[PDB]
């Protein structure tokens, strides 16, 4: 009776937290390449082809947060 959609959501909570953490670890190198002229959309495409369902807004959020913490 429990939908496979709710079941799948629950099953992927912890996997997604791990991916979120992996994405934060990538931010220093992403920031370097992106300020050198690599497009945000290009990195988002690579992420979306390899298990990270982030959109452009969410990607920029992580990038902005990395940058604030870095400047501090």
């Amino acid at each position: 009776n429990e939908t496979d959609a709710l079941k799948d959501r629950i099953e992927n909570i912890r996997p997604r937290m791990t991916l979120a953490a992996k994405l934060r670890e990538l931010m220093p190198e992403i920031d370097r390449q992106v300020r050198a002229g690599v497009q945000h959309d290009d990195i988002v495409e690579t992420l979306n082809a390899n298990g990270f369902d982030v959109n452009l807004n969410t990607f920029r959020s992580y990038l902005y947060r990395y940058r604030k913490k870095a400047r501090a």
